[PDB]
């Protein structure tokens, strides 16, 4: 199966990927959804490929909603190449926004602690037997971070302070510094 040339040509101008990568992405995504339409479920089984043992199921929802752009509850192949060009490619600044967009889950502008640990509940139900002390619960990493980010100690994070304070972090930059997933 291949993509009409004025899709790619679209897909190409909005992307990291040259017209061959969106090609090549596109056949992947075709042979694991043939249908093109992505749903929760189908998302949540490819998390736990990628990560048996553990349970992916509450954090991969959170990342098909980010994912899902227009709301629609399936992920098309326009969707699934955007997300991919900025978690994979983007700059610092757009790997953030994006990032932001994830704990931000009602949308409205701020990161609070119960969202974020709603998120890093996930993160950690994922990894789990696969830590120190400090941040051996979901609770002590996002008093970590509101520590380090909440700037007016309001209890709410902004696109701003999440910015600054994942920029003021070595291991954070680290993480987002990533092309491809390598660094
Ligand atoms: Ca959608
Ligand atoms: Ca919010
Ligand atoms: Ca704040
Ligand atoms: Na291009």
């Amino acid at each position: 199966s291949k993509l009409k040339p004025e899709v790619v040509e679209e897909l190409t101008r909005k992307t990291y990927f040259t017209e061959k990568e969106v090609q090549q992405w596109y056949k992947g995504f075709i042979k694991d959804c043939p249908s093109g339409q992505l749903d929760a479920a189908g998302f949540q089984k490819i998390y736990k490929q990628f990560f048996p043992f553990g349970d992916p199921t509450k954090f991969a929802t959170f990342v098909f909603n980010v994912f899902d752009e227009n709301k629609d509850g399936r992920i098309e192949f326009s969707e699934f190449i955007q997300a991919l060009s900025v978690t994979s490619r983007g700059t610092l600044d757009e790997k953030l926004r994006w990032a932001f967009k994830l704990y931000d889950l009602d949308n409205d502008g701020y990161i609070t602690r119960n969202e974020m640990l709603d998120i890093v509940d996930a993160i950690y139900q994922m990894v789990g037997n696969t830590l120190p002390e400090e941040e051996n619960t979901p609770e002590k990493r996002v008093d970590r971070i509101f520590a380090m980010m909440d700037k007016n100690a309001d209890g709410k994070l902004t696109l701003q302070e999440f910015q600054e304070g994942s920029k003021a972090d070595p291991s954070i930059v680290q993480a987002l510094s990533l092309y491809d997933g390598l660094v």
